[PDB]
């Protein structure tokens, strides 16, 4: 999250950390939304490599142990059938980890409220996006949660010719682009939160940012639109 603010300890309860193993140690590279208690919801290109991953609820500092930290490993990956790794613009970008174990709920850890299908949001509607990946283009990962207040751009706006123009389709959120505040890589999978009908829920799965740099004016960073993946989101947590 480029041009963020340090999230409170308990604000945003859904967000995750995933994981890879490297070497002995563990690195931080998506973010991702507990949905239900062994269920997390990430994009599908955070794990097209195939490495062992784990996932972290109750997560702050990535650094430093909070004392309330969770650690599951990942059993199951169920990636959109029609995602497809050379062509993030197609969309599809979304993916559901059945985790190895349920975790446990408290102030710290709580599931994600999604969206009622269909819903598109208005222009300019509040929301904001959370995540531990790049605070620069170019720079490095944040080491506590970060938040930025980011209004989404509706799809007429953000596929004109000045913005994403043929790159955004209607599965997706645009939400900021005002050149100072963004997401940027290691945000990847994470929730943009929406306040709704005096609740957040999580309308955003975030997918990419432009080729240029995270904060670009006219090109918001771009999120798979939740609401248009529930009935498949449902459909995967029945059968599995
Ligand atoms: C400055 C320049 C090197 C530059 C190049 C690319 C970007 N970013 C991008 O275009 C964004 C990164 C991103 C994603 C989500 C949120 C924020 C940022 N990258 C993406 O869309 C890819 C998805 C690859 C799909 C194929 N497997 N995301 C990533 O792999 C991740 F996790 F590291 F962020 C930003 C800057
Ligand atoms: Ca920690």
């Amino acid at each position: 999250v480029v041009g963020g603010t340090e999230a409170q300890r308990n604000s945003w309860p859904s967000q995750i950390s995933l994981q890879y193993r490297s070497g002995s140690s563990w690195a931080h590279t998506c973010g991702g939304t507990l949905i239900r208690q062994n269920w997390v919801m990430t994009a599908a290109h955070c794990v097209d490599r195939e490495l062992t991953f784990r996932v972290v609820v109750g997560e702050h500092n990535l650094n430093q142990n909070n004392g309330t930290e969770q650690y599951v490993g990942v059993q199951k990956i169920v990636v959109h059938p029609y995602w497809n790794t050379d062509d993030v613009a197609a969309g599809y970008d979304i993916a559901l980890l059945r985790l190895a174990q349920s975790v446990t709920l408290n102030s710290y850890v709580q599931l994600g409220v999604l969206p009622r299908a269909g819903t598109i949001l208005a222009n300019n509607s509040p929301c904001y996006i959370t995540g531990w990946g790049l605070t620069r283009t170019n720079g490095q990962l944040a080491q506590t949660l970060q938040q930025a207040y980011l209004p989404t751009v509706d799809y007429a706006i953000c596929s004109s010719s000045s913005y994403w123009g043929s790159t955004v389709k209607n599965s997706m959120v645009c939400a900021g682009g005002d050149g100072v505040r963004s997401g940027c890589q290691g945000d990847s999978g994470g929730p943009l939160h929406c306040l709704v009908n005096g609740q957040y829920a999580v309308h955003g799965v975030t997918s990419f940012v432009s080729r240029l740099g995270c904060n670009v004016t006219r090109k918001p960073t771009v999120f798979t639109r939740v609401s248009a993946y529930i009935s498949w989101i449902n459909n995967v947590i029945a059968s599995n």
